[PDB]
């Protein structure tokens, strides 16, 4: 039979899908979402065995236990017990393409269960197993005898095993194959896994029972008044006794409840469904349901007779909210959305694809925190528990059907193909069937890089056909095609036209406008957050505050894929593509998200937060005004902190509660703020504090910050003369400094500083010397590969034009005597293969204070391409434990990145200086910095910099930050100027142009000395 | 695996659909439409074993012939070489319904075949078998091994052979189920038969090929310049040297021609189609196909190498034309159509659903010399000719996917379900791929009377997707869902409205305007033929023509289908519902045709004839205007005659020619018209006439006609006086009235005139008696059943009266004496258990002349259902072979259906003066008759009458023509007024009111005398 390569074959016996049921036999318990006797779960321990083949599988394992089987925890992924490799794989197959076949040598994973049943369950109704998910196909035995078959690794598949089971002991044999022609339509990029990796259960309804229940919610113009109709379909013999009884609940409160026997309206010609039943209630001034405030009910669904006996409950949670596009904008509940939104695979890097809740709430709630009211499912069905939690904390979730062929040439060669109308349409119609009941689904999407196909249209339209209550969209084909409500993108830049043939990607403020076009913008995915990225994040935040047709994006994306793998000491460490021997793969591209695999987050996820933030504020005299940009609640659980600080020493502050009507706005009135004596620049800063704790924060959660620079007084004041005069000493090769017990040495055939004394303790492991070059980003890199370079990208120009391996020419060296100093000036030119790249200018002052001040002028070719920074390092001898400094933080911040840093007095381990990406390079700049300290080092000036115990050489030679190493002393990296890091994709140069270091000329000053 | 219990499995390795392809390899052939080499018959002589169930067929059988077998022609349906009985169930499935389940006795074709395949066909390319048409689902084997399976009865299904053929010779096997879940998707209303019905042949195609190719054309704002884009699609290894051709011929003059090699445009991010190439050609001035004129052009697709050898070549009939609908108008190369359509099933009385070219050609030229110019494929796929002749004889085609799935309660229960998407989704896409390149094609038809299921929906956006050269159209769910770009309904009245719940039928005019519509509205089937129908045909016409948006109708529809059967004596005659020992059945419903199956026109087809007319005439003073409904051609192949008859004496004619351009007048004036001879009314009759033979007509064709009544002389001439007078006899019993040679007899106990001699010779077998009452036709009788009385139909109405058991009570009879004449007074009631229904008043009065003259005046209670008809009637002793009457004719005519007959002297044998429904009722009558003649009578008046060999008794008795005897004599009804005979629909009255015999008092005059 070969089922597993025929897409006219999805399933065989497999039951049809309907919403989450339980068969609760009370209705209280249905009422209250407890837990139902009629529901269990088979997960546990089971029995497993791999092979190459089904062709290699004994016949006897239908039949009893493989003795060499192995006894694993289901759900799992076989990848991640060690039975065969992973693969990482981003658009190409993993596969031959030759649909719909696969190869033979198909990895089969034989899985068997043994366990008890008790007759009860037997005796009467009906008994079904149901798998969560299986990933890719499998054949379902029990006690020998074969039961069905079953594809689309996502959801659910069903079977009725009434007359396969016996009172007593059962055997459960389940073959699942690693390939199979629905691998055809599961090309997302991720790792590619296998196996029964989501939840086993046992479900017992009555013979006579509930199918299906669809529950709607429609609203007068105001909201406040809604209708629920709840429409009922039963199963099993229908008689005139039997009924329905549906009824609404807040709480413990019994909002509403009606009953009616089955029949539905006459539909057409040859009557109606006498199998169904509506029931139509009214609710008055209804509690509605959004992100902001998840309010829900509880719809329960008892079928009963007459009598009144209960046959069985089945329930959900109700959330009343009203979903429509409407004049071009998205609305909810009548007010238009701002999708502060991200994409989130199901990941645990320890147990693979298996999602559990803690791991799922975890996710929520950094969410929350994070200022994000949505989740987009890329790019298939997610564990049921899920919708369940976005109901419950309120998330907006834009629900996607398992489909994405992006691997095939061109790419919508399948799902324009209508003998892949059917796999395609059951990936669809199973996904609205299932979780059509969730409030928190508000957008249906019909998969994802697929192309664009005639496929996609039929079932756009089913979808609007049977669920009028929400949006379609899709992205594939150009993101604006007759499949799609929304304008959707992938990567669209906001200023910036990219137009690729077929499938432009327009600046999103020009889509929007193009003649003809009216639909709301929202990004499927943007800002992709790789290694040291979302340079660029606020440019998209600005223009969707701007623009009222620009109504969010969700981010590409929520977690690192990255797998735990242990060393020879058996220490773990971070794994990517390549790594399990998986081949072809796509090395660190399965690392995009926001937090690192374990949850911990990346620096870019406080940027997210900030241009996320729920409240604008604007600053006049001393008048602050604030504007909430929530479209339902009042700012009742928010106060004002604010506080004015010279140069980080704090003068005043205070706080006022927060009052702020959804949508308005509240003057607050600073107190007269005396003068303050000393130079400086004064800063104010202001947060929002949330007094109390709510289901997803703590009591004291900052929700939102802001700065503006307030009165600066320019230090005219003249310093003081000197205690005593700098000595210089000329030699040969070095001038040489004394200056009490310190020194400075100056070689003259390099030109640099090449050393440093205090007392008799040389401050310096390398000279201090011009830098022009950045151990690379993954957007410096793109898609560039030594056995296959993008000379493109940033990082392959500046190889190219010899910037990393660029050699510094002396062309001066001069020393003299100033009344109370001594003065050192130089000039270096770096050139490659003949051409001048860099010349760098500078002078040293050494004054009888003991500072160094150090000028630098600097020119680079306009031919040249534009540097990755501008400034000096040296290895500092000197190892010390904290890092303070006077500028922008307190974590990693860069030119296009640093909107959520605040200016203030920072002080940290020098280790927290250091941000440990998976793939290492430049990382943990701070910028706007007038005063570092470390050790008895001190520098001013305005600049950026780094400071942690690797070099930019280790680093862009280190694959894996687990192969670093601490080496001796402390790498100083300070900047006069830095290069932007960009993130609007990484397969391209993304830095904006005003972050390129294009200027021609540069000039930065600092002052080196001992505190 | 039981695959044909399961909508999930519709077929198993079979082939893409795709065009007609014959591969040929000669690029001429090719063009001239010419047969292939590589394109091979298997119709004709195969060996064929029937079995009960699909369990009982031997495993002996895959290897070798069953001994038993009989040898049989192919194709064929089972059931008509006697193998078990067909079955004609209208809605109700034939078999239980029970989805997807099938009975287990399950009538089973075991078809083989032993045939030869030739080396050379095995050396190389690919060999694969194409089944046209298996009814209704199959299995197939190939020397023993299993090869693939097949679902959809009513397109191709296609396997490749290659692997399994020999050179030499080789064994096919295929087994035939009767039932299969795809029957579920099969419920058309004609019999229910099996079998391999359509062609089988063989196909060889080279490895490197060509699989699929799309013909469009696209014209500019006045059709004067188009461009042929061919869209080709190749299979196997693709190489640079690879080349398509296109060229496009009319006639022998080739018109334009281009090459390229494969690589289709960038589709998106992937890139293109390597496999596919679009070739677009300008055509200047094309010449635009329609059904006025069927102009086509030659496509010839190659596939070659550039060094100019050819692989293989494919080619298609083009017809240059745009369908659009447009402001509520569907437009043809931009004028809007006049439908004049019919239903037309696949069916021949003696070979069933078998169909042959002959019979197609057949039809088509009744169809086109009718007036038609469009065809409903109701309601599946047609044998593939069908196309291709509509195309060439230039008919409008709606093809229609074989979905109908009416028997389901409610109608929708499959179609809205999505587990049963893919099996209607291959209905419809494989339709399309299959015909879209078809000119005649100008609308696509999701199917019959399935309801309106979210299926539909997503199948009307495919197919728009797909090919929006052509609207989309379905009647399900009321007629003017969102899955129908045209108002389609079935059965809507003219004025009236059927305000069913759900699905109402508004009056055809009402429904164009409702708020909100703007569609054009063309019924998909109006105008019931069952039996003596298409009463009120003329209606639905001059609505058609007075309103835009009203663009026509598809009559149901073609042809009887009755089957033949042999009696006792080998003589054959005309079947239906139940005859088989088919039960349940729908008896004689399955004959509806404007046609007997035998193709002999029934009478209403004149009726249509003239309805379709495509010249409109009007008459002021001795000027008509004639004007032109083409919309294409000028009357090129026309001329118009005209004739004024005086009382149906001729006076003069003539013949102008016709120069009208389409949509155009012409004002011909007629020539001084001479005073005629006597008193009477002049009538002018013109016709259109056409001098020149066409495909499908004869020189001498006459399209069109119309009568006016032009000066009429009123008589003023007193007749001379009778040299005689009447000599009256009373008798207790009887009043005599004698005069010469003839004598009346007046029963005075009946008060019935009981006698006539002239002579000896005694003129009636029966007395001449009041006659209230007709013999049923199928619309009086409707749906109504002894078993199941339908209390609406007229029929019951009328028996429910008394109408039928009316017995005459006499009120009055007397006899008086004039000085020229004799009067006979009498009077009569008719009653009913009580109840006065009617009464009948009259006088005779006979005189010197001979002349016997009768007066009517007849009283018809208000509160009895209208009688269907008022005159008398007797049974003549005579029976002569002549009937000759001046009236309207010369066809069967009634009040609401005498529009095409014309006023004139007629004289036909007295056997066409019957007509030979297959079911027997009234049937006959002539309306509007001042003359009739036979044998020695003559009766003169105004009034209807029928006459012949068969009581209304008997026809009122006899279900089938072949039982009814002639009778003794000749019957005779003669009506002052009759009802008319409706037609709408034939279960509901359809008799429209001014057509009931309402008026409370009729009133008629006879003159009976010797001719
Ligand atoms: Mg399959
Ligand atoms: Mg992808
Ligand atoms: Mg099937
Ligand atoms: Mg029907
Ligand atoms: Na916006
Ligand atoms: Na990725
Ligand atoms: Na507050
Ligand atoms: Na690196
Ligand atoms: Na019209
Ligand atoms: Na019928
Ligand atoms: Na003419
Ligand atoms: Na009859």
């Amino acid at each position: 039979r070969r089922d597993w390569e025929n897409p006219g074959v999805t399933q065989l016996n497999r039951l049809a899908a309907h919403p989450p049921f339980a068969s609760w036999r009370n209705s209280e318990e249905a009422r209250t979402d407890r837990p139902s006797q009629q529901l269990r779960s088979l997960n546990g321990e089971w029995r497993f065995a791999w092979f190459p083949a089904p062709e290699a599988v004994p016949e006897s394992w239908l039949e009893c236990d493989l003795p060499e089987a192995d006894t694993v925890v289901v759900p799992s992924n076989w990848q991640m017990h060690g039975y065969d490799a992973p693969i990482y794989t981003n658009v190409t197959y993993p596969i031959t393409v030759n649909p719909p076949f696969v190869p033979t040598e198909n990895p089969t994973g034989c899985y068997s269960l043994t366990f008890n049943v008790d007759e009860s369950w037997l005796q009467e109704g009906q008994t079904r197993i149901i798998f969560d998910g299986v990933n890719s196909a499998f054949h379902l035995w029990c006690n020998g005898r074969w039961v069905g078959y079953g594809q689309d690794s996502r959801l659910p598949s069903e079977f009725d095993l009434s007359a396969f089971l016996r009172a007593g002991e059962n055997r459960l044999a389940v073959m699942v194959l690693r390939w199979s022609d629905g691998s055809y339509l599961e090309d997302q990029d991720m790792w590619r896994m296998s196996g029964i990796f989501r939840d086993v259960s046992l479900l017992h309804k009555p013979t006579t029972q509930i199918s299906d229940f669809h529950v709607a919610t429609r609203f007068n113009d105001d909201f406040s008044r809604a209708v629920l109709e709840a429409e009922v379909q039963m199963c099993g013999e229908l008689r005139d006794y039997l009924r329905v009884t549906v009824s609404l609940w807040q709480g413990e409160t019994q909002v509403a409840s009606g009953t009616a026997p089955f029949g539905g309206e006459i539909i057409d010609e040859r009557g109606g469904y006498a199998d169904r039943v509506t029931l139509r209630l009214n609710v008055e001034n209804p509690k509605l349901w959004s992100a902001e405030i998840p309010n829900l009910y509880r719809a329960v669904v008892e079928l009963h007779t007459a009598d009144g006996t209960l046959i069985e409950a089945e329930a959900c949670d109700v959330g009343f909210r009203e979903v429509r596009i409407e004049n071009g904008l998205l609305l909810l509940n009548g007010k238009p959305l701002l999708i502060r939104g991200v994409n989130r695979h199901e990941h645990h890097p320890l147990h693979g694809q298996v999602m559990d809740e803690q791991t799922m709430v975890q996710d929520i709630l950094l969410m929350k925190q994070n200022n994000f009211n949505a989740v987009r499912c890329s790019h298939y069905p997610n564990h049921p528990l899920w919708y369940t939690l976005c109901d419950r904390y309120g998330l907006y979730v834009v629900d996607e059907a398992n489909i994405e062929t992006e691997g095939m040439v061109p790419m919508n060669r399948l799902t324009d193909d209508p003998r892949w109308l059917p796999a395609m349409s059951e990936r669809v119609t199973r996904m609205v069937q299932r979780d059509r009941n969730h409030p928190s689904v508000i957008i249906w999407s019909l998969g994802n890089e697929s192309g664009h196909g005639a496929n996609h249209d039929a079932l756009y339209r089913w979808i609007k056909s049977v669920d009028p209550s929400r949006p379609v969209q899709y992205e594939g084909g150009g993101a604006d095609t007759t499949a799609t409500d929304i304008i959707c993108p992938m990567y669209a830049r906001v200023d910036e036209d990219q137009p690729f043939p077929a499938v432009p990607k327009w600046s999103i403020k020009k889509w929007l406008s193009l003649p003809g076009e009216t639909r709301p913008l929202i990004l499927c995915e943007y800002a992709h957050a790789m290694g040291n990225s979302l340079g660029g994040f606020a440019k998209y935040w600005q223009a969707f505050r701007q623009y009222p047709r620009l109504q969010g994006g969700f981010v590409w994306d929520w977690v690192d894929q990255s797998l735990i793998k242990y060393d020879e000491n058996g220490n773990p460490w971070s794994a990517y593509g390549g790594d399990f021997g998986d081949t072809p793969n796509d090395r660190q591209f399965c690392m995009n998200g926001l937090v690192f695999a374990d949850r911990t987050p990346h620096p870019a996820l406080t940027e997210a937060k900030h241009q996320q933030q729920f409240f604008q504020f604007r600053l006049s005299g001393q008048t602050i005004e604030v504007t909430s940009e929530y479209l339902f609640r009042h700012s009742d659980n928010e106060l004002l902190h604010w506080m004015v600080a010279l140069d980080g020493k704090p003068l005043a502050s205070g706080e006022v509660p927060l009052d702020v009507a959804p949508q308005g706005k509240q003057l607050i009135e600073l107190p007269e703020l005396p003068q303050p004596e000393s130079a400086g620049q004064l800063w104010l800063t202001v947060r929002v504090v949330q007094p109390n704790a709510t289901a997803w924060s703590e009591a004291g959660h900052i929700s939102a910050w802001q700065q503006w620079r307030l009165a600066e007084n320019l230090s005219v004041t003249l310093p003081a003369a000197s205690h005593a005069i700098p000595h210089l000493t000329t030699s040969e090769m070095d001038f040489c400094i004394e200056l009490g017990n310190k020194r400075w040495q100056f070689n003259r055939q390099s030109g640099f500083l090449s050393q440093m004394w205090i007392g008799d303790k040389k401050q310096l492991l390398t000279p201090l010397r011009d830098q022009f070059t950045r151990a690379p980003l993954d957007n410096d890199i793109g898609v560039s590969e030594a056995t296959r370079i993008d000379p493109n990208a940033w990082v392959e120009r500046w190889k190219a034009a010899g910037h990393y391996q660029a050699e510094a020419a002396l062309l001066q060296c001069t020393a003299d005597t100033l009344a109370d100093a001594v003065l050192i000036t130089t000039a270096h030119a770096w050139q490659h293969q003949g051409k001048t790249l860099f010349i760098s200018r500078k002078t040293y002052r050494i004054d009888g204070s003991g500072q160094m001040a150090i000028t630098v002028d600097v020119e680079v070719a306009s031919d040249t391409p534009h540097p990755a920074r501008i400034g000096l390092n040296c290895q500092l001898a000197q190892v010390a434990e904290r890092v303070n400094w006077l500028g922008l933080g307190p974590q990693e911040n860069y030119p296009d990145r640093l909107t959520a840093a605040c200016f203030d007095r920072w002080d940290l381990p020098l280790s927290d200086m250091y941000t440990p990406y998976v793939f290492p390079s430049e990382n943990g700049l701070r910028c706007g910095t007038r005063e570092l300290n470390y050790g008895p080092h001190q520098w001013r000036g305005d600049f950026q910099f780094n400071i942690s115990r690797y070099s930019q050489q280790q680093l862009m030679e280190t694959s894996h930050r687990h192969l670093l190493h601490a080496e001796e002393g402390t790498w100083l990296n300070i900047d006069g100027f830095h290069m932007g890091i960009g993130g609007d994709d990484s397969w391209s140069p993304s830095v904006s142009a005003e972050f390129q270091l294009s200027a021609g000329r540069y000039h930065y000053q600092l002052v080196w000395c001992q505190k």
